[PDB]
RNA sequence: GGAUUGACAGAUUGAGAGCUCUUUCUUGAUUUUGUGGGUGGUGGUGCAUGGCCGUUCUUAGUUGGUGGAGUGAUUUGUCUG
């Protein structure tokens, strides 16, 4: 179980999330979202 | 098991440029590219045009209808004062 969740604005937690090594970032919220959760 | 945008911050780069990376998701086919066509084009010729303006040009000039002169190009009318 990998890639968890973000709290994304659109849709109430309903993505998966583009991350890197150590982060947690949605793929629509490319300018918000800084804390990885 | 996405034609492709773009992804915090860290060297960048006008900065939250994923421009390039240290690298993985969404609205989901509307285009990564294979011809053939305008294209943004102000880099294209006003020597192919319009339209406009300037000029010839604050000067007095121009033409056709009848008839005359000349075979005719054309003159006359449009003049000596
Ligand atoms: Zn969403």
């Amino acid at each position: 179980k990998l890639r968890r969740e973000c709290s994304n604005p659109t849709c109430g937690a309903g993505v998966f999330l583009a991350n890197h090594k150590d982060r947690l970032y949605c793929g629509k919220c490319h300018s918000v979202y800084k804390v990885n959760a």
